[PDB]
């Protein structure tokens, strides 16, 4: 099995209260004379249950946005800076030399060819023969997805150590994509009311997603750092719900990027969540009521409610999902790593207690990881 | 260890002779009255030593490019179609059901969130719990890179079978990106003389890169298909040359392909440390290798590998023949070459082969094979 040894996070300098971000979007609507009810901005910025968010990229780009390449360059540079900080903090706290890392796995939606993990090799003295696992196309689920893929690798390499990091810059959407699309949709709205749901989805995207980075150090069973107090990855499983590609994803469009998040995600989630988790738990002779801890990615407050209702959970079991959403918002693939970092600073989990990491993302795909302390 | 069982390829319907592609680019320069030597286009389209290329995206609309939104959707759809065809041929020729594949690995620069491998489970009846390995950020190295990562997974799963596919749509750059960049670059050439080298690199990009897909079926040692005589993946290794990020890659701006002239010289810093170290740790020398399978980044790349290892002029002929047949199809190229080896050539028993590819980073990948 694989041992999760330590975690770290990194955030940009500028933390904005959710009230400030809502007012920023309201002002953009108002200065632009867009015929749309401003109360819907407040409604969805309130209903997402987020108190504030880190933005790596400027907020003033709302009114006058820079060029595509400039924003792309800034997102790439900020992603590298956060990833380097998270990895350096992780290595320092574990007293692990970079040359003793065998695999560096990455998940990020920031366009990077070569990948972020390759570029970091020029900032941190990894050995030039470092193995890399640059993953993409997984979106919000990438944090849990990466843990599973690294655990599968360390199954065959019990002596090795691996680092996984997840970094996302959701503020790139505020650099011109959200502005151009909301303007076009609202101005074309009078001629066809079918665009109303499209405007709402873009407002929800502006309300929900934030910037951040998390990292995790994972080692094989025979590594010196594999100690009995640590969570062990004992199994993992993926699930993809058929014919749900259009429900969630990130599309490249004329206006830049467009985040896709349809309201039918919550009901498609039910089609995959219980078959995924029930099968994983049963195949390990575990019942869900005996799980000591849940670590569920907060795609939204509705997603948390759906997971709670589907498994009949007491409403403080997923409190970490709600607290994380309030503190940092939805930071996409990095969120579950941030949450895992919070757990590892809680008191020592009772021995032999079982935990579950659950994430959902484009696909529509779900990832489940069974942990044991 | 890990066995390579079979391979397949998939290409779009339109095969364009290189002279036709060169003529199309000249027509763009001529119509737009771009002040630049038209014979620079002819020499670079000729000197890449490519006879023709497959373009999945249209060439008719070169002078009137469609929107970038519909180009991405077309590239996404063409990528899905080529991958589905290659995987289906692979499954049919091996008589393997989709539900019996444990892992589907993908490498592609085509923007896809969710990834291509996820979207393919709605076209091919894979199990809903299929494990996926969507990789990106590796460019032309992807095919060799994917083989190594699947091999490492199958080291922990000796009973399982995995599919890797690589697909790239290089013709996406002909849907507006090369047109916009070359126009602006040529206009500023009188004002900025140093922009000549930038025009050359875009012309080389237009001459070099093509579309295609390749797929490979790999199994662990305990799988029923793991029979003697098939190539074994006995080891693999990666190498990234320090401080060479700007030499190769793909930038968002549409796109711009980055391929600096210093690429071939920078390869010398990584090739021999990578390959000789890998072979020494497996108790063989490069002279023991019976077959080289080297990604043809270009005629200069092939020559550099030849000189670094003191190879005969025909040892890397497969790289040159592939370049002539289909051009540089990026991550898919080495899979196409491996397909030629497994399907058309005799590999002596217990002989050694080496897959070598290089891509953005600058990175190189080596995979040691044994029959
Ligand atoms: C350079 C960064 C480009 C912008 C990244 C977008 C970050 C927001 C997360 C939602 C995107 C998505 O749909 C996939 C997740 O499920």
């Amino acid at each position: 099995m694989t041992y999760i040894v330590s975690t770290s996070t990194a955030f940009p300098e500028n933390y904005y209260p959710q009230t400030v971000l809502a007012a920023a979007l309201r002002r953009f609507f108002t200065v632009m004379e867009l015929d749309f009810d401003l109360e819907q901005i407040d409604r969805f910025f309130t209903n997402v249950k987020i108190d504030g968010r880190y933005f790596a990229l400027p907020l003033d780009s709302l009114l006058d946005p820079p060029t595509w390449g400039v924003s792309i360059s800034r997102g790439l540079e900020n992603s590298l800076n956060l990833a380097e900080t998270a990895i350096t903090k992780l290595l320092e706290k574990t007293n692990v030399q970079p040359q003793d890392i065998s695999l560096l796995a990455s998940v990020s939606m920031t366009p990077a060819i070569p990948s972020l993990d390759g570029r970091l090799m020029n900032r941190i003295p990894f050995s030039s023969t470092l193995k890399r696992l640059p993953m993409n196309g997984v979106g919000c689920m990438g944090g849990a997805f990466g843990i599973s893929r690294v655990a599968d690798y360390l199954k065959a390499h019990p002596k090795e150590a691996a680092i996984l990091f997840a970094v996302e810059i959701s503020s790139a959407l505020w650099q011109g994509s959200l502005q151009a699309n909301l303007t076009s949709l609202i101005r074309r709205l009078p001629e066809n009311p079918s665009l109303y749901s499209e405007i709402i989805m873009d407002i929800i995207t502006a309300a929900l997603f934030a910037d951040g980075c998390g990292a995790v150090l994972m080692v094989g069973k025979e590594h010196p750092l594999a100690k009995s107090g640590l969570p062990q990855v004992i199994d993992n499983r993926s699930f993809l719900v058929p014919n749900t590609v259009e429900l969630m994803g990130l599309d490249v469009v004329d206006n830049g990027f467009r985040n896709i998040l349809r309201p039918e995600v919550s009901d498609a989630l039910k089609q995959g969540l219980r078959p995924l988790i029930n099968g994983l738990l049963a195949d390990n002779n575990i019942e869900s009521e005996n799980l000591y801890r849940w670590i569920v990615h907060p795609g939204g407050p509705k997603v948390i409610d759906t997971v709670e209702a589907e498994f009949g959970l007491d409403s403080q079991t997923l409190q970490l999902s709600r607290d994380t959403l309030a503190e940092v918002g939805n930071i996409s693939s990095a969120t579950v790593l941030y949450m895992l970092d919070k757990v590892l600073s809680e008191e020592q989990s009772p021995p032999d207690s079982y935990g579950l990491i659950v994430a959902m993302g484009p696909g529509l795909a779900q990832e489940a990881i069974l942990l044991k302390w």
